[PDB]
């Protein structure tokens, strides 16, 4: 069931959001938003600066202060207040879906089947671990009582992404409200408005003030004002691994703030001689052109055994010339824009080396449309382990097909990147799969299969592709911190 | 019972240990290493720099291969291997006790009956970590069987401290090992010899070459070299704030390293009217005088209720007045001297503001003797909170009592500073101490007591005092990777 | 705020449940149902018998095949049924709470801002376990994968008193349906109508059939039908130690069907001279005579310092002596009836001995009314231990107060006794108060406190108290069943 | 290398162990024990009765006192102690490993190689645990600090079996002694040597007296005494399902004191047509042959696929006639004795009704030598289901092989037992691998091996194959009894 909005939807939240109440910015200067698959303005929104990000972190602040609301109130009423915010992303899911798809340049079907039901799904699952983290008691030496207390860090800073904009603030700000910490949000500066109208039903579902402030605007300023920002306690960002860099930097030089990034990748997957062919097609394709390549861990590199390749070949071509480009809001469209002009470029010039550099297009290679930032879905055949299509993470619809015959060589290219988001396997064979996932150096790998993400799974990078986990019982650790309460008594008992 | 060495300590080994074998440095350069009792050299050690530590790299990088001893011996093995070092330490017990002592500066009594017995239980606590590091299996939505692998992360470079040199050493190594990661350890410029003697010790062990690679020399080279490297995955770091940032800031910038630092602290202790008198004394004066004052959980900052502050200080300061200053290893010697040049003057000019800024000096004041790094044990009472003294971590016999009265406002006090490594909280009412504990924003709270660390215990800093926890089971998962594992099923069963 | 229902109760839902439908007994009997507080009969409800047990056993048994419904969906989906369950109760709060109190004697406030509470508070939290019940991936010798799973159990049969129907429901389906498994639930023979509400309410929800059935009649007809039955995987049974061994010897006899029981106490108060007096008085007061003394918590023995022992009577026979005995029903109304004669009988009968054997009664001692079961409360001080009213289990409005001077001798009196459920310590002493509560021999230890439950501890008996703990992250082990996988590989690495 | 003993063994232990002491019994009978290899006496040992049960259980409890030497040390000191044990045994292996296959017929290669082994390394991971047995901190409703200690039970009895008894007394001893408890061991009658050497070895470790108590014996005398006894916390037994009936019941009717059983099996193979042929008939054949078929595991049924039956069959049987029968102790022996009559009786009366309810004999079917309870290795193939063999426990060296040709029905025929102890799965496939054994109702399911044990894993059955779990991670728990303690505060803060 693919049900729809029956009113033009309008845009009624562009504002800061500090303290449950809409603020202008303190310049008073807005910035525009666009859908990308038109390149129209479709709103503005209040543009925020260090000076906003300084009265969003107070606000912050002072919604963590010991007696608070947020701080006394039982873990069991966090969670409740999680799972009614649930309630009412799931009340305005084709609102929401509508908003993420016009203004993400993101296919109506996913915004609504995908996206806004891992959303839901997401925020219930960190809903109930609020009143189950826990700390310990520990046997120390000698006599003493020794417990521990997993208490929220405080104020965390949290810089969302454009590719999914409420998947990944409902990543970040699920797990961090469950600890009970507060936070300040900046998302994407193309794709702001999602976000102010879970605000709003932040604010309907009666968290205390000042426990979330989202401060729309750009990276370069509000993200910077963020990351080295004196009196923040921990910062999460999901991007690019060079803008990363800067921020793990930033922190540093700042306030030591705890810092966890999930970042690009160059993923691979590997193809056996033994696999069930069409399936590893199928996985393999949408593995990489999902959101129109928009993906952290899409299968950039894709690795097939010799005496099946040109098979592969032909059936992933067959595969990626079946698309239908347009407006992501028309039913049957099937691939919508990329986001915007920076993102067009860097795919495009990328499309270019691939064909300097002498890889074997079966498909695709150049621009569609007279308007919206549309590429035609690319596969590249013959590619080769020093292109700059099998190095640099695209972005975009392009695929990269490569043939191996030797294992132990195979997996030495799939681990020769500094990347190591997530790979995937092909095989049927139970100790093939076992030996080379544990050979990966790659934070999540799937086995006949590819880009399965949930709630219950931890998941973030190897090496440059990120620092921590997000979700699971796991990426819960990362927004407690951890203290140790000994206390001398007369004589311990076991 | 204190027993002692029978013999001359001979210093032995002097090189860099890389592959289980003895290397000169790639300069040959070689630099002093000194007593800080006398100012005399003890010897020369090999001088490590980026060039040495690419060798260690390398070889601890082969020894994490896929394949390898290491990578594939039973956990319970490495348990095994971790066990026997601690005998072999355990047997060289009054071997190491004298060269920490000498090299160190450090009271031999403490040296052998604290820091070789820390020094053995944290090697057999976490020896028995080993085999009992495991992921989960996760009930993933979807026919998928989904579980995680807690591997090790890989090539660690650890960076150790003076004041505790091994005791910080097997707080680093012990975990790493434990989780089945390889090791670059640089120790101390001041003090390498009692970790090269561990090296040997490693290797008679048995662990396989590269596993643990040891290079000495200074921080500015062989410690950024480590900080920067490229194929290192993480850092730890003792030290300073100031380095800690410098550290953290290099990750960043080189390859996005893992990072985990143990920092200063300006740690306070709130001692109640209705507090044990003379046992909050007794805590509050070890707790800032242990080892010279060289320990970042230093109690630098005393708060005492007006109606009992003028009977604590009079209580501390004659307990300040019985020490025996001189050669750590002769007997009854009570204070030994501050480590390094770099140290005493810092002190010196930190006890020069204290007279200046108008705090009252009850005793001490300069140094002592006519060679050593000698400070005669100092206490400060009426010390206000924008002193430097009470705001800078001075690492010197240096103690400052300060009065309250509002039991909130001192908590804001003890809580108003970048540090936050613990805490010490005096009192008999169970109400407020756990209160009180829970305001505090410091990693570690003591309660009528001060000082009890264990290897069962995680330890760490809240704010600019660290990031991350060691030992205990907690500190056991930052020394692990989190890889998740999804395998596609025809069907899942609960 | 207590609002109340608009319209007379009528019983609606009154036979067998299985598979989602209503089903006759086999035989055809009916047994009727009594309210306490009038000795008026309600209703008749379908008596369910062994042929009875049967039936809902083999809807259990093909509820939990491999490849059903319930054991195929996500665990997450599992979690959904739970907390729609908890919504679904939440809309019947006024109707289920009056009829609990109309059917179980007990305070309609109570009832309703408590049980009911707690009822709807318990569920949501075990929804919350459903997705996170994991099992591990283990470092196991040799070359192998070792995983394990935390199966569902499988029929789990379930036995439920008369106290607190509803929330001894839900403490028992809660976690049991989190964790996968199938019941066959036999609410208590006085006490049936609110879970046959709460089935209406499980197939509203979309319970697949046969997940929960519900077998209304006699313990030792339908009762021993469960627990001797060679089908039933696991039994769960609150109620007397004396049917408790019952249980247990039968579980053993048919099956060796996993057991887990919540039996009678004969709980101890330790206040000391130092404790607040009022705050011990208070707690200690509504700790035994909370729902008419029918707790198995009830705080029976309350062992005083000598030196505050007249002052602790004195201020309890005055609280004693300030109820309202009625109707449950009726505002204003603070103490209800017993709930049947089999209790009134040995509650007086236990009443008399403590005349006989000398206890000094303040107040109450005998019956109230010309119809219901009431007992006036009742307080004896003086009371020793070798006197009928300290050993055995009134379950009914009847306080103990005993004098000690003597700690050590005091808690071998307090642990003196084949129950261990629970026990409670006043003192504002930090040392007193961890190692009495350490000392003690009881399975809940309160500090300055009394009778605090919530789902988010575990709760259960030392001793004859109990076998296993129910809720909390530790009781959800007794409702899984560990497999562990070990799969041979080529060759591990850690 | 298999070394050996160079001089006769001498039997030294044979009295009864309790605080640390040498006890005759209190009736002054003595039992002997045999050799199963001749038949002939080795010696004569203290034969205990209830009455000496009783001494050792007051000795127990005085042990577990709150206060005691035992319940006071550091928890890494249990460990130490546990280690110390295991370093013991390892200086004894030769002389141990001579005793236990002496005493119970056991190859001494086995013995030696693996029984030894196992021992140790048991020991040395439960040693490693004891320090890391924590409780948590929770975040209960309300202003509340809740903590929960993982405390000892206390008095653990512990029946252990004849078939390994080495391994089975250190899987008992080693979990209850790292978590705190204290223990009175009852070895098996025909068994008791080794265990006595252990409790040597426990008195020259230094463990208190009281903690170890070891009482030789017989089972419906010493272990009736056990199982019945009013001050003994919990019973641990392994052996047939028949007699922990006994002990569930007798635990139901004495003092509800805990139980955990680890019992028969009839433990199945399915091996399915694309599994390597070789490794499954090897793992098959070592599954049932093990140790004389007496083991608790025993792969007694064996399915193999229709189209590989017939050289499934040929292959097992060419592999079953290689033995060589004779005394344990001589090398080149193969296959030793059964234990005794009542065994070897049982056994053949079995192997009679093979032949009579018409299996195929392929091999073997009646005893062997003068003397010695020797039995030939037999083989069974076309065995069905309502036959003898195919449904009961024969714990001896007799194999059954069956056809199957569908997957479901297979399935559920492995699963048409009351016992599931453990099953093994032969396939290359990937996902019937995952499926199968997630369907198997058997608490240790191996896939491409069998009887692969290890102390990192929990082992135990499903259904009438045991209660609980032993060893890992998980079978810890059963050790520990929770007690939650809460306590009022003024406000709590996350
Ligand atoms: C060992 C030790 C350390 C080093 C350390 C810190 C954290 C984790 C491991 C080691 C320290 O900094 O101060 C101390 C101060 C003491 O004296 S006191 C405060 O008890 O009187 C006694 C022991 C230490
Ligand atoms: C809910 C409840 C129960 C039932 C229960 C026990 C364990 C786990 C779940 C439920 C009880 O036995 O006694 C109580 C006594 C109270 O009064 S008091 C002791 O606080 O004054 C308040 C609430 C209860
Ligand atoms: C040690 C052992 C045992 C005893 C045991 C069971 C569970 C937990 C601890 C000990 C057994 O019953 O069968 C076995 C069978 C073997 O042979 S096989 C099945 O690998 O070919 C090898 C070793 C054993």
């Amino acid at each position: 069931d693919l049900p729809v909005l029956l009113t033009d939807l309008k845009i009624q939240y562009t504002k800061i959001f500090i303290n449950n109440e809409w603020h202008d910015s303190v310049s008073g200067k807005k910035f525009p938003v666009f859908n990308p698959a038109t390149e129209e303005e479709l709103c503005q929104v209040e543009e925020g600066d260090k000076e906003d990000v300084d009265k969003a972190v107070k606000a912050a602040r002072q919604a963590f202060q010991i007696g608070s609301p947020w701080r006394t109130m039982d873990a069991s009423e966090r969670g409740r207040l999680l799972y009614k915010l649930a309630d009412l992303i799931e009340r305005d899911r084709l609102l929401l879906a509508t908003m993420e798809s016009m203004n993400g340049g993101k296919l109506y079907s996913n915004a609504y089947l995908n996206d806004l039901a891992g959303c839901i799904k997401t925020l219930r699952y960190c809903a109930g671990w609020a009143d189950k983290i826990q700390g310990r008691t520990i046997p120390i030496d000698g006599n003493f009582f020794t417990y521990t207390r997993h208490e929220p860090i405080g104020v965390c800073g949290q810089i969302i992404p454009w590719n999914f904009p409420l998947v990944m603030l409902i990543w970040k700000i699920g797990p961090a409200l469950s600890c009970g910490n507060t936070v300040v949000v900046k998302p994407a500066e193309q794709t702001p408005l999602t976000a102010l109208h879970v605000a709003s039903l932040i604010k309907e579902a009666g968290f205390p003030p000042g426990v979330v402030n989202i401060v729309p605007g750009y990276g370069p300023t509000a993200g910077a004002a963020i990351s080295s920002h004196m009196d923040i306690d921990k910062v999460a960002f999901t991007g690019s691994t060079e803008v990363g860099k800067l921020i793990k930097e930033a922190a540093g030089k700042s306030n030591l703030k705890r810092v966890t990034l999930e970042l690009g990748g160059k993923s691979p997957c590997i193809v056996l001689a033994d696999a069930d062919l069409d399936n590893a097609v199928e996985f393999a394709h949408h593995g990489v052109f999902y959101h129109q390549g928009q993906c952290c861990i899409a299968a950039s590199r894709i690795f097939v055994e010799e005496s099946i390749y040109d098979e592969f070949v032909r059936r992933s071509v067959e595969r990626a010339k079946k698309y239908i480009l347009g407006n992501p809001l028309t039913p049957g469209v099937t691939q919508g824009p990329q986001i915007d002009k920076e993102q067009y470029d860097k795919i495009l010039d990328l499309i270019e080396s691939g064909k300097k550099e002498g890889a074997k297009l079966e498909c695709g290679g150049g621009p569609w449309g007279n308007k919206g930032y549309f590429v035609q879905p690319t596969v590249f055949s013959n590619v080769t382990d020093e292109m700059r299509i099998a190095k640099e993470e695209i972005f975009g619809p392009v695929q990269q097909i490569m043939k191996f015959k030797s294992l132990d060589d195979v997996i030495k290219r799939a681990n020769n990147t500094f990347y190591g988001l997530s790979a995937g396997v092909f095989t049927k064979d139970i100790d093939k799969a076992i030996t080379i996932s544990s050979a990966l150096q790659a934070g999540t790998v799937w086995v006949n299969c590819y880009g399965v993400v949930s709630a219950q799974c931890p998941f973030g990078g190897f090496k440059m592709s990120g620092n921590g986990r997000e979700l699971g019982e796991y990426g819960f650790h990362e927004y407690t911190e951890v203290k140790t309460v000994t206390v001398k008594i007369s004589q311990k008992n076991s």
